[PDB]
């Protein structure tokens, strides 16, 4: 309770999954959240949901476009005061191996898992060190940081990316006393409304041989450490990966 | 607050530093604690310092005694109900290099940081599983068990040990749905009594070369991430390193 | 001797550095050789001083260029028949951090170090799966895949990637019999006619806080792994990350 | 073929499997080796099978017996002069989970697979430092070293007690100019009469959800990485490991 008391969080890809659950645990911890999604409907049904304008409100954004990234700053800021909080979330999937990766398909998902991150982790260090803010990037990653899988050549590509480059940045916001932390998040498999859309997704994901625990996860599993990675608790805890997966990469 | 509602905990080596921080955010969150030490004087102390015996006391004893701890569990339900929450923290350090280390020193170190911590885990997977606990067994490790330092050569070998040996627990709880949860935490450096009784070493530690944050943690920082790992918050966290370093493994 | 008989091989950036020291020793090993680089001074002088054209020709290419990837493929394959081994070696450096990197020069690193790879590796699979060649595909990395840099941003991005990206290939290549195997190399600090050029860089990078050795390696170092990777010695190796870095990221 | 010209080399469980095949390598690369085992019929015999006693004898020897490393050292060098090169290979198994090995199982497999790998790598580098010899010590791991496996508790604690080890002696023999070099060799599963004996046993390690390759390695396959790391080939290489799997860590 109040575990993010006086917080000013954006979260990219707010609106749906994991990035709502984070936005609504912000909220209850005492954070105020500017959540971003591609549309409009969809994003201010989902602030609504959470909490009145006072607490959260819905920003439209591609995490792909540079420009828009600065908008967003400038809006978050206007609303509730200057951002501490940058929970790098929107991402898409090609269901592609390495071989049967279009290069179209390859740009479309480096665009917003990787040049997204990028943007959002280069600016959010410009807007939020030395204000005495605790800052906290938390770039959301997944087990396939990790691991291979066969058929998510290109997100692998960039989930592997957004690993390293984030302790990139937390070597140097620690070096340069910046009072910016950056961190990596790793979601095994967690259930969603777009997983439940996929007829056999949970059960295939659920086989021992894929999650240990022989269920997937929810979205206020990732929620939760993300609570820890925003909060003043993790001020020690910087260029660290932070996995929660059933086993997933425990086997 | 109440993060911890009706967990049962007993922590080794709790009656100082991390362990006693451990303590003390366990009872703060609702938790009922036994703290372990080597000496009743330090322990009872320890105990009243952070509350009552309805929410925290001490047992006399050495983690390389396996009978021991029988009498640990034992006592610990006859104070407090099931134990749900083990965290195996007790350990101890040689200053040696591999080639300068004796087999004395080894058996010494082995016996506390890697036999006392099968010990614990073993009894704790037996006593704790198919209760509906939410059972969570934290095996404290170390920046040492991800990356060597030429004079912690026993030390290593422990803290590799507990850190692949907790995975195997962790898969084997995971696919036999025994309700227990296996995670290992990596403090990097940490301030306490015992590092400010070494003339140098915090400045040592701090350096930019080791810690780039530039400074070394608090007993606290280890506390808050056993939290989320004791609680039902990280009910999908199992087999997995949970690494608080000041950025130590980054770079 | 002769421990790449009959082997075809394709090494991007094989006009420097590490990359001609690998095309030296598969010449030595008996592999016939195309190397790729920006430049035909260089690129020409280069093969001849190597051998002859019998075993090893110059291609001019950026690997940057995904049209070009078919016309170095062909020509490789009209000099000395279809293509074995992909080395994955072309590869630029940006001297920024993430704060300070230019969209630019994001975009221009990432598309030889990450985009190139890509290329590479998908056509390579396409190419010279189902052939009985024993196919290698050696996507070179560096210290920066595994740790951070505060002032290697994109570079880190572009090293993390290709390592995770690589294990994707591997796994999709193993399941589907292509016989084709996909690993990464991770050179530490090496000493090249480049380092020398740049004074102070050798003594800053042989610091016992970067290279416990005291010194960096050199361009051999990262050819022998390289003939070990390529060979039918390493047919069971595949989706590894291969490290010769003289204790950097030991530590 | 002489790429071990003038090396001694200690291979420990060197009658059988992947020990014999790296004994057979080293003989047929130029090292002399002494190979240890349990059993005299089966040592001398193996010894004979690869060379003449001028390239390779048997020592009869447990590697959990500390007194014996002393006379195995001795014997090595009074047969063919210093020992420049140590393969800790001897090894055993327990079938148990964590919950389920005895503590006589846990101190029967550590005082082999960890107390054997220690005293060997100590010993070695006290005998083969600062002699110009190119010294090597190769740690035989596994696969257990990276990840659980919920039915090989205490060989995983070994497994991942001897990778982080290994790193520290690395280090220490780095920072001092030892000339010694101390890196970790991880086998996925090898074919071997051992496991020709077990019926169903080669079938399930290789299946897909195991091995991606969809079969199993041979001792050759660990043999060669040897000859790399004992060779001077590998100057560069130091606290390192190295993963021959066929895919299993991958995914
Ligand atoms: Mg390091
Ligand atoms: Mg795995």
């Amino acid at each position: 309770s109040n575990r993010l008391d006086g917080k000013v969080a954006i979260i990219t890809g707010g609106t749906l999954g994991i990035g709502l659950a984070i936005a609504t645990k912000f909220v209850e911890e005492g954070a105020k959240v500017m959540i971003t999604g591609r549309h409009s409907d969809v994003g201010e049904k989902a602030a609504k949901s959470v909490g009145t304008p006072d607490q959260i409100q819905f920003f439209q954004h591609d995490s792909s476009d540079e420009d828009g990234w600065t908008k967003l700053f400038d809006a978050t800021e206007k609303a509730f005061g200057p951002v501490s909080t940058l929970v790098n979330n929107a991402g898409i999937a090609v269901n592609k191996s390495v071989e049967e990766t279009t290069t179209a398909e390859w740009r479309k998902l480096l665009a917003v898992n990787l040049d997204g991150v990028f943007f959002g982790t280069r600016l959010g260090i410009q807007r939020m060190k030395n204000k005495g803010l605790g800052a906290s990037i938390i770039n959301m990653s997944s087990i396939e940081g990790f691991v291979g899988d066969p058929s998510l050549g290109a997100y692998n590509a960039s989930k592997g990316a957004v690993r390293i480059m984030s302790k990139s940045a937390a070597l140097d916001c620690a070096l340069k006393d910046y009072d910016v932390r950056v961190n990596t998040v790793h979601p095994g498999y967690i259930k969603t409304p777009l997983v439940d859309d996929l007829p056999g997704a949970e059960e295939a994901m659920s086989d021992r041989t894929k999650t240990p625990m022989g269920h997937i996860g929810e979205p206020n599993d990732i929620a939760y450490i993300c609570v820890y990675l925003a909060s003043n608790e993790s001020k020690f805890a910087t260029g660290s990966e932070f996995v929660v997966d059933g086993g997933y990469t425990a086997q």
